[PDB]
């Protein structure tokens, strides 16, 4: 999964990313939540608001309400509820023995000149009988005094300060210098607690972000040693810490994300800087009106450029990044999987293609996530192998080929093919995937699409011209009366099956338990499903397609004009070919992925071509 941390397995980093994610938004306290309505609402228009960059740097002095930057007059109520229902609350001076400042909210502020205005929360988690299990520390950092960030112009304010977190370890220290003397007392109370550092979770956004990392970097040396250990989700830094200890969140076209290289300010800090970093994310865009945009993308993409800190905006890193945690697709994901997040606004979301375009970002590799958001979107994907999910709502998809995944979710759901329903083939197992195969062979496996929209040159079968509307059904796919029947298969059971093809060729549906299918001479599509499967060409230019949890299947025949499909399978980076996969067991080649496994009986691992194991 793209948020997999240290060793911890694909669930439990998930539940560590939303509580990271919960406190990140807890520490702003509703910061964005009027801007972000706004947005939803209306659209970007009227662009970003200056006053917001300087809060998100500076802080606010408080509360409300802020020129032009709408209040949520129930913003602080709002955000301590949605902390409280993640789990957690803010545990108190007293309860930590901590002689100096908190606020009516119960947050902390910083000890040393230079760092007074910095924010952190410090919150507990607890079990049913009220025994502390975890602390959770957020920091809201902040740039410095708040009256600095106006006496030049914006540009140059940022400019100044990324340039001056490396110099003499400003970023490295920062928590050590801001919150050391607080830090002692949260050890004191984790040990009187029977807690350790492993115990901990450490987040925070944008400069609590660069907290996170600088906390990471002193955690070996610092407060006993007590806090290497723990847990380190950073969300929109602009800085990485040395350690191997943060994973950095964010938003590829978050224009502050990864703006400096450790703390290095360099030629890309004021552009693009999108260039691989290991503790980082890199891949995952937010879809929102800017990046669509045509007009807001005429000048050169910079973070001294204020309206491209649309993508930095809190709201949407929860909102979206939890889309990411809720996917059927999420443990199919990795680090570095291209990622593309339906963010945008109501009235863009009616006509525009939620899409990888790629803008102001080094060429994605591997397959590509597409999430929607749970109204009605448009759906657009590449001519490489794609996952496309909708969520709910009712939602249309297009896509330009190769091997796919497309699920409508809840809803009314379309496939829009933009050509003939002549140049396509469908198939259907009774299990509610809906099988559809280009004039060049490229499979899409598809769930919930109730409708398929043709383009047609002529008057398919002498009555409809232009775009045609079918319904997907049991007996094919209809118009009426009229029928486009699914290609000849043989359907299974559930139990032990075995399934024979007939000449002409059929998709042999084996569903779950262990299956025998037992291909013709005919061009055949194997799906085994479920299980430990044996199949058998039995001649022609077959294919066999796995999908997610395939089992341990067996191959028999397998000759050069195969070609086996993986869509939607464990184990597979960017860009992996099948020789990452791949082994010899004495006669045979075998191919894992993750738990599940092809074994290609009788044949020479050295006889194998790329073009025939399609790897999505
Ligand atoms: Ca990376
Ligand atoms: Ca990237
Ligand atoms: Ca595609
Ligand atoms: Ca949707
Ligand atoms: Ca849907
Ligand atoms: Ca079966
Ligand atoms: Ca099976
Ligand atoms: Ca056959
Ligand atoms: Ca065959
Ligand atoms: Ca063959
Ligand atoms: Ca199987
Ligand atoms: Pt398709
Ligand atoms: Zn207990
Ligand atoms: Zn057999």
């Amino acid at each position: 999964g793209v948020y997999d941390y240290k060793n911890f397995g694909t669930a439990d980093s998930k539940a560590l990313f939303s509580d990271a994610m919960a406190i990140t938004l807890y520490s702003y306290h509703n910061l964005d939540n009027g801007f972000a309505a706004g947005y939803q609402h209306n659209g970007f228009g009227l662009g970003l608001p200056a006053t917001l960059v300087t809060a998100l740097l500076g802080g606010t002095d408080s509360q409300g309400v802020i020129p032009g930057i709408p209040w949520n007059p129930d913003s602080e109520k709002l955000a301590l509820d949605a902390v409280k229902k993640a789990g957690w609350t803010p545990i108190t001076a007293s309860q930590l023995g901590y002689d100096g400042k908190t606020d009516a909210r119960g947050t902390f502020f910083g000890e040393k000149a230079g760092y007074t205005t910095a924010q952190v929360e410090i919150l507990g988690k607890y079990d049913a009988q009220g025994h502390l299990t975890e602390i959770g520390i957020a920091f809201r950092g902040t740039s410095g005094p708040r009256e600095n960030l106006i006496l030049d112009s914006i540009g140059d304010v940022i400019n100044d300060l990324l340039a001056a977190f490396g110099p003499k370890d400003y970023a490295k220290n920062y928590v050590g210098e801001a919150f050391g003397n607080l830090l002692n007392d949260v050890v004191a109370f984790a040990k009187a607690n029977g807690l350790s550092g492993k115990d901990v979770l450490v987040s925070g956004h944008s400069l609590g972000g660069l907290a996170v990392n600088s906390m990471a970097d002193l955690s070996g040396g610092k407060w006993g040693g007590f806090f290497a250990d723990s847990n380190y989700i950073a969300y929109a830094s602009p800085t990485q810490s040395s350690t191997d200890k943060v994973l950095n969140v964010g938003y590829e076209n978050d224009p502050v994300f990864r703006a400096l290289d450790g703390s290095t300010f360099t030629g890309a800090s004021v552009g693009v800087h999108d260039a691989p970093k290991e503790s980082a994310t890199d891949n995952i865009v937010s879809f929102n009106d800017h990046y669509a945009s045509t007009a807001w993308n005429l000048l050169p993409f910079s973070i001294l450029n204020i309206p491209t800190w649309i993508s930095h905006l809190p709201t949407a890193y929860g909102d979206g990044m939890n889309r990411i945690i809720e996917s059927k697709f999420y443990d199919l994901t990795s680090k570095d999987s291209t990622i593309i997040v339906a963010n945008l606004s109501d009235p863009a979301r009616a006509n525009t293609w939620v899409q990888d375009l790629n803008r102001n970002a080094e060429t994605h590799k591997g397959s590509t996530f597409i999430i929607g958001s749970d109204s009605n979107d448009l759906i657009q994907g590449g001519s490489g192998n794609d996952y496309l999910e909708g969520r709910a709502g009712n939602d249309t998809f297009r896509d330009g080929g190769g091997y796919n995944v497309i699920l409508g979710g809840a809803g009314n759901n379309t496939l829009d093919l933009q050509k003939s329903v002549n140049t396509f083939d469908f198939a259907n197992d009774g299990a509610g995937n809906l099988y559809v195969r280009d004039a060049n062979g490229g499979i899409c496996i598809t769930r919930d699409i109730g409708s398929i929209v043709t383009k047609e040159p002529g008057f398919l079968w002498g009555l409809f011209k232009d775009d045609v509307t079918h319904s997907v059904t049991a007996s094919g796919l209809k118009v009426g009366s009229n029928v486009t029947q699914y290609d000849a298969s043989v359907k299974g059971t559930n139990g032990a099956d075995t399934l024979k093809a007939h000449a002409g060729g059929d998709w042999l549906f084996g569903l779950d338990g262990n299956d025998h299918l037992i291909g013709g001479v005919g061009n055949d599509v194997f799906v085994g499903g479920a299980g430990n499967d044996l199949m058998e060409s039995g001649g022609g230019a077959d294919t066999f397609l796995f999908n997610g949890a395939f089992g341990q299947d067996r191959v028999v025949g397998f000759t050069s004009n195969d070609k086996l499909v993986f869509l939607g399978v464990q184990g597979v980076l960017p860009n992996d070919d099948f020789r990452a996969h791949a082994s010899m067991v004495g006669q045979d080649t075998v191919l894992k992925f993750g738990g599940d496994s092809v074994t290609l009986v009788g044949v020479a691992l050295n006889s194998l071509s790329a073009d025939g194991i399609v790897i999505a």
